[PDB]
């Protein structure tokens, strides 16, 4: 595509992210790699409080500004959650706070751990000279042992990639509907749908690295954030830059820009609708990077693939177009078992409103066939 | 460009569609005389006797319009009536299902809007006189005395007013990236004095609308249905959705170009999780889709802020901080506006309501360029 940051090869994921800053900031990044032993022996929260603030002047690149918000962001998760039991901190160290929430807005980003730091710059190849598969790959932060972060991060970057790889298509989509390029369309479509097609099967591997009882028992947790939770009734303070508390909802899926943007070009608007699916979807782009946001954007400022689709009565078209979205809604329903399998059962071992959200999004989906 | 501006009106509908085909006599027979029906106690039944008319006799984007607010006003009408509290919850199948399905078409909520009821409720008396209040007039009102006239007109030629600044839009981007420090310098003075000619515009409030009408009358009928104690869950679109469905009244945040401005000027008035960013950004969903369009993607280019923040240039920062300090005025002379026409004559028979207006202008005040 452009200048809008997407990567040929990985996509919207940050290409060979950054595993060390400068030494200035080794006070930072010595906590972040043993998260999973200090979090244990209650010296995770006091470590916490002893450091002194540092400056974000000294962060030059952009990998390092995003391997700095992944673990300023990780750090704050440990912080507030603690072991993950009940015990919460409603107020952020100062001498860490401002370091966070200045350099989140130089970012454009909201102070607190979102998919763009936790999946997107979080990864590194094991072997430089090798492919992209669960062998060769590993998660560069993880909050307490055996919580199967390493499989949750992965495969959800797995996938990331593989339905990625239609985003350098798009381009052919737009142009072919601007010069009559029946045939040309046809098969960029056709080509949209065989990697969302594939993107379910690597959507499989989530059963071999993430364990149920896993998840939702010690990584559901550090993931949740402070918007709309009874444990931080009315949000974190972060001390120093705003005195009064502020809430932000915790990492999501939803702030992926490649899982959002196949629906801003099949023409779904999943956005419409004062639904708290439409809702929670369009908050969660200003949880994404801006360049992320824009791209979203300009797809919305095109014209309508679906009703270009729909106007030329072509049965050869309207079949690649119904392929595409038969994707997304094979996609969203095995996606709908797994969170029987990852939450609801784990529960069981309020929360039926959250199948009724996801279920209005796979309705949404269902509903944009053409024939 | 194709965001479907006007150089003389902008985002407004040039010359908007006065009569529907006679296929819908029906319904422009209810929204001509809505004060005669109204008054009488007769609209409501006018409305029930009403057949379904099938919207598909609306070829042009103008007669979609114009019928959206047709049946946007009956809609209000429906519901409030005597605007008393007698209101009705279930909006009747043969006007709910064609409002819905003609709102599909054009992407915007089934409840009155801004664009409805000001970019499209206007007309032009004698075609060779100027946009002024006396060649104007409106197409529909909701009641007798209610100071509908003023109120949209008003508001209208000041959009105008601002719209003649957009036109420069792309000047100021243009020059930013082939470095053209006089002409940037002319364009932002050309901003400034446009935003300074429509405060003049907006001193006209006062004479063509008075506090009582306003705040008992036409504040009513203006009122939609989400977080409102007399609708708690909405509003029943029968015949179009088993269930109800909460949607946002009338409001000029709904417009482009109030809100442009601030995006233009690198005022994030979105940026964080405050109830205010939110407003703003939830009423981005009540725009036509290519005025909201026009918003984000004013956000993707380089921001003017701090672009002018970097060049150490006492021209250009008294340039662009005389835009913000036109804002500032607007948005201060706008509050002294809000506690005549709603605080007061409550106080004689809210607060949050000002906070988010305070709030809004605070913002702005901070981007003046002194931080
Ligand atoms: C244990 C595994 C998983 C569970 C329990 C789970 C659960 C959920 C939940 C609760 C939501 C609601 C939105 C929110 O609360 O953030 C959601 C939405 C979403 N999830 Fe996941 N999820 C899992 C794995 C994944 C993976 C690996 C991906 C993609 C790589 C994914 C993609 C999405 C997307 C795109 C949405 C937005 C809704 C939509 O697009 O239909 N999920 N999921
Ligand atoms: C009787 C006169 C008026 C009253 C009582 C009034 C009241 C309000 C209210 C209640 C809001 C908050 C938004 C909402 O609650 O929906 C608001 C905001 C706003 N008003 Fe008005 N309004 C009046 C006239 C106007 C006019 C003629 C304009 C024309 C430009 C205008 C421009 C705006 C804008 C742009 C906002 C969005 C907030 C912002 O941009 O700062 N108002 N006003
Ligand atoms: N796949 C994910 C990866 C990282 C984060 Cl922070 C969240 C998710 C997710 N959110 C909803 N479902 N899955
Ligand atoms: N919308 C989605 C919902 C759930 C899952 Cl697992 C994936 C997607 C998606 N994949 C590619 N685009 N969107
Ligand atoms: N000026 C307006 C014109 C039409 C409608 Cl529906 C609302 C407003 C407004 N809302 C808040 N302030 N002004
Ligand atoms: N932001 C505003 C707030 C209140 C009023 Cl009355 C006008 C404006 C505005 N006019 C042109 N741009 N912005």
């Amino acid at each position: 595509s452009k200048e809008y940051h997407i990567d040929e090869e990985v996509g919207f994921a940050l290409p060979n992210p950054q595993e060390n800053l400068p030494d200035f900031y080794n006070d930072w990044m010595f906590i972040a790699k043993h998260l999973p032993d200090l979090i244990e022996s209650g010296q995770l929260r006091e470590r916490v409080e002893k450091l002194n603030m540092l400056s974000i002047d000294h962060l030059t690149d952009h990998k390092s500004q995003r391997l700095a918000r992944l673990v300023l962001g990780c750090i704050t998760m440990a912080y507030v959650w603690g072991k993950g039991h009940g015990d919460v901190r409603k107020v952020l160290p100062r001498n860490i706070a401002v370091p966070y929430c200045q350099l989140s807005k130089k970012l454009e980003l909201p102070p607190i751990l979102v998919y763009a730091d936790c999946v997107l710059a979080n990864w590194k190849k094991k072997d430089p000279n090798k492919p992209l598969t669960y062998e060769n790959m590993d998660v560069l932060f993880s909050f307490r042992d055996g919580d199967c972060s390493k499989g949750f991060f992965l495969v959800s970057l797995l996938v990331e990639i593989a339905a990625a790889s239609a985003i350098k298509v798009i381009p052919t989509v737009f142009k072919a509907m601007q010069m009559q390029e029946r045939d040309t369309l046809l098969k960029a479509l056709l080509e949209i749908a065989s990697c969302l097609e594939k993107a379910l099967q690597v959507f499989h591997q989530i059963h071999d690295h993430v364990n149920p009882k896993a998840f939702f028992s010690v990584l559901r947790i550090y993931l949740s954030g402070w918007k709309g939770n009874p444990q931080l009734s009315d949000g974190l303070v972060y001390e120093g830059f705003w005195e009064d508390p502020k809430e932000f909802a915790g990492g999501s899926a939803g702030q992926s820009s490649v899982f959002q943007c196949f629906d801003v070009l099949l023409g779904i608007q999943q956005t419409a609708g004062g639904g708290h699916a439409a809702q929670f979807l369009q908050d969660m782009r200003r949880y994404m990077p801006p360049a992320h946001r824009n791209f979203l954007c300009s797809l919305e400022s095109n014209p309508s693939v679906r009703e270009f689709v729909l106007s030329k009565g072509d049965a050869g078209l309207r079949e690649a177009y119904d392929a595409c979205v038969k994707a997304l809604v094979s996609l969203r329903s095995y996606h709908l078992q797994i969170v029987t399998k990852y939450i609801l059962i784990p529960a069981s071992q309020g929360g039926t409103d959250l199948m009724n959200f996801l279920k209005t999004v796979r309705s949404t989906t269902e509903k944009s066939l053409l024939k």
